[PDB]
């Protein structure tokens, strides 16, 4: 019989565990790190095996400090809920005590840096984006920005940024922090994904293309663009598809993490430093050693030293629960036409092999299932089901062409992926029996899957699901837009890739998870859904829940979403 | 502030798995029937010298009344994932855990029989009618059509006894015969009848209720003869029931009757009254020449215990956590809107100040009643930190048949003024800081009734396995439903219309938490959808959980974890607010 309580208790832990972020190096020599919990954040100091809390009540994030500097400054809301932030300051040396930034009127805070002198950042109002420095002798708007636009670094006197300013692309910009203004240099063909100033007030970035990442260098007083030459080649034979973060340290020497197939690596001055498998955030030099962030599909956001791998702060779980979660890895699932699927696994220590397993469907689907960290997998395993999450066809992480696959072709080729990934499970030795979950586009999946390959899952749940191209389109700019674009702009594609004209064809148990009030997924068509599995016949259950905020933080949050999902197949495992 | 929802996942989790019995006969050689909620699910027992045996496979529903010694037991199991479409499953004493389906029978709602050993009697409802049905060497034969409702309370030799709710919500007796079949009824000009046994002489003993008191009658079959029945001792009819429960005679001849007042009930061999556990007993039957009935209380889960003494046979146990998050237990007298006083059990939490969170929790049927009677539903709540309010609002049993048919031809009516009357008096008496109405099947009419046409009295409503649309239920309906339907209605669809919480959507001002299980035939979904369709339409706010392979009577742990568990932690959420 199902032990509910102890899936209550897991999900719990896994959504109370403390999640940290590196943001820097301050007061000479104390790391600077945000500690998330239950959506609940801090600033705190962490030197030596003790953290220190810089903040009062709770924060949204803070600016990134100069190395050194002895100030901290936490962006926080005005409300609670609302996009309006405001800035406290607080000194290093005085943690606990918060000068509030009266010259900044509330607005929505996009990033920032602190030099020390000067606190340099992007800010949204009711008028405009802009850039704004902030001194002793008060706020000046630098810029006006043509849209979303986000602070990188400065080093001296110019600031470069990263501003998503039209062509669906990021593009690079330039100011000046005493006479202000604006330059943008164009990605071309591909997207900038991260900046930092050289010594030498060059721009190095990271540019991202159809295929493989670039690191170039732009100066800034001419545009030129040229591909940067490293000392070592380490980076270069990487071959990375993507730059995550890149940052000169105080001894000039370049930090970059890039990442290919859902995994980073960390290289200084392009020679490649071993780190924990996974995916990594910033990295410091802190008394003279490597410091990063680490995050997998195993193990919560945390502190960590290179090489060695050895956590510096991590949040806690009990032995039980760290053993259910067990080792991530990739695997490549050949699909029916050849193609080889990128897909993680990871694996439960509350399950035998072969055992349960759940093939856990990204929404999008212009996104990926990487090696980090997600509440939704760590539950499943928690519960007792190994998770499998297939990158179809139409993700992002594997270049343009696989991204463009999906185009005029929803619930076809990248139904085949993940119809291919959960058959490798079964066939691998992993499963004993299949199950399907996902959410939005994942929800479709799911529906797509159980109609049109009814005796592949013993049960399915989708959350927050699309049901009707046809109806979805009529109801929805921006979203039709989408829908025409991939639909192919048919309407034959519409109809018959739409799960709801399929009903007929299930035959496995189906859990609905869907939000009351939700304009882009709304609720009129899964009633009609309903309908017809009712007449139908159909096992159903339907979980709909009014106020559902997108993603997972608290403890609410995942018994509106998550809980009934992992009680739903706790009982199909019978 | 924040839920603590891993505690309350704890608690009702414990609450739902403690074990309950239920008597229902003696069998084999000498061996108590018992059905058990147990490891899960619902499971019929042999019980003797201090084992049990399990008979049944798959979980069950319930079994049909085995004659004393007989070597087999019939299984009555769902066999449409909660539809009550049931099929009937024979398995010899001697050989438990083997089950043969007894194919002749097609399935159907069963809603009750008799096994005498030789022959199977039953009574079920299909779409197109109500039956008496005999099962014996012959095949199946069709006795009688029922003009309603109808249970077969009692067979000796070829008479066979029942009672039949066969319109105005009275219960008629009636008779058939065995070999010949056939109906006669027997109607009370003064009441209801609640239960029946064949006498030796081959007349119907019966409890009799009316106005405002119960007693006990024969009735000669032969000419429809009512009197009053003359026992040995005069300690029943001293003790001035209100209602009686259950009666029987024992293979040596005693007529056993347990019969209520105020929500606890007494036990009485040859109208001498034997001393029981406080609470609610059921059945009584003799074995190894003692007497055996169940009891339960609003602390004590049903249990099967021996008496006098009161000693168990067979209980589950529940931790001392448990055992203190109810403080107390009482009954009050309510004031409603007409001057009746209605009879309101109240449950106080032990992890609630006063005044303090309160649930009305409202009773299903409507023919039942809150007594003094164990309720997982409202022993959740205490746990979770809400005191509970019991009212035994107009329709109710257990306080005469007046009282019981004051609900006939007016649903949503005077019995909503009583449940409102009772939210009121927990407010002004000190005990309720904030309201809030729950209730299953008739009891979630009742909670959708309430947030319509009293919007601001509750904070938020629970509504289970609802009514929502009579004239929509009606039409979906089988023969038995439907014919109960029309009789409290009083046959107007004007009522069936105007009572209907669809059609008043437009009047909801609180937040509304619908959970239903999807295959429930007596309370159907469909007209739910709709519902939540107009919620949507006209701009409220509301949460739904449907429950899958489940309908109206929930026989297993996952079941009902996920049936009652959103419900508290619902409202614990609107407390928090
Ligand atoms: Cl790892
Ligand atoms: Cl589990
Ligand atoms: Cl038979
Ligand atoms: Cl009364």
């Amino acid at each position: 019989p199902v032990e509910f309580s102890r899936i209550v208790r897991d999900v719990e832990r896994l959504i109370a565990v403390e999640k940290y972020s590196l943001q820097g190096v301050v007061d000479g020599d104390k790391l600077l790190v945000v500690g998330f919990s239950e959506g609940s954040v801090n600033a705190y100091l962490y030197d030596g095996g003790e953290t220190v809390k810089l903040n009062r009540e709770p924060i949204n994030s803070v600016l990134d400090p100069h190395y050194g500097v002895g100030r901290v400054i936490l962006v926080r809301d005005v409300s609670k809920g609302a996009e309006q932030h405001a800035l406290f300051k607080v000194n290093t040396s005085r943690p606990g005590e918060e000068q509030r930034l009266e010259a900044v009127k509330p607005m929505r805070i996009l990033s920032g840096v602190d030099t020390g002198e000067a606190v340099v950042f992007t800010g949204a109002t009711e008028d405009r984006v802009a850039l704004y420095a902030l001194d002793g002798g008060g706020l000046r708007e630098l810029a006006r920005l043509p849209g979303f636009g986000f602070v990188s670094d400065i080093r001296g006197d110019l600031i470069a940024g990263l501003g998503f300013f039209g062509g669906g692309r990021v593009s690079l910009f330039t100011s000046n922090l005493s006479s202000g203004g604006l330059r943008v240099f164009d990605s071309g063909e591909g997207s900038f994904s991260s900046a930092s100033i050289s010594p030498g007030m060059k721009v190095t970035a990271g540019l991202e293309t159809a295929r493989e990442a670039r690191l170039v260098t732009v100066d800034p007083r001419d545009g030129s663009v040229e591909d940067l030459e490293l000392p070592s080649k380490d980076f270069s034979s990487y071959r990375p598809t993507a730059i995550t973060w890149l940052g000169y340290l105080p001894d000039g020497r370049l930090a970059v993490v890039a990442r290919r197939e859902g995994r980073s690596a960390v290289f200084i001055d392009g020679e490649r430093v071993e780190a924990p498998q996974g995916n990594h955030g910033r990295v410091v030099l802190w008394r003279g050693k490597l410091v990063t962030s680490h995050t997998s599909l195993s193990t919560p956001p945390r502190i960590v030293s290179l090489p060695s791998g050895e956590p510096l702060l991590e949040g806690g779980l009990p032995e039980d629960l760290r053993r259910s979660i067990a080792g991530s890895r990739l695997v490549w699932v050949e699909s029916f036409d050849g193609s080889r699927v990128p897909t993680y696994v990871l694996e439960s220590g509350r399950a035998p092999t072969p055992g349960p397993t759940v093939v856990l469907v990204h929404g999008g689907p212009f996104a990926e299932d990487s090696d980090s960290w997600d509440t939704f997998a760590a539950s499943l395993a928690a519960a007792g089901f190994h998770v499998v999450m297939p990158n179809y066809r139409g993700s992002t992480g594997y270049g343009e062409e696989w991204r463009l696959k999906i185009i005029g072709d929803p619930c076809g080729g990248e139904l085949e992926d993940v119809s291919a990934a959960a058959r490798w499970a079964r066939e691998s030795g992993l499963a004993s029996e299949l199950y399907i979950m996902g959410y939005s586009y994942g929800g479709y999946m799911t529906l797509c899957a159980l109609t049109m390959k009814p005796g592949l899952f013993k049960a399915g749940v989708a959350g927050a699901s699309v049901v009707d191209w046809e109806e979805m389109y009529e109801l929805s700019a921006a979203f039709r837009n989408f829908i025409e674009q991939l639909t192919g702009g048919s309407r034959e594609i519409m109809r018959s890739r739409s799960p709801i004209n399929h009903v007929d064809r299930i035959k496995e148990p189906l859990a609905l998870i869907h939000p009351q009030n939700d304009s882009r997924t709304p609720l009129k068509p899964l009633l009609r859904l309903m309908g017809e599995l009712l007449a139908r016949g159909k096992t159903f259950e339907a979980h709909i829940i009014p106020d559902a905020g997108h993603a997972i933080n608290t403890m609410e949050d995942a018994v509106k979403i998550l809980l009934p999902a992992v009680f739903f197949l706790a009982t199909q495992r019978e």
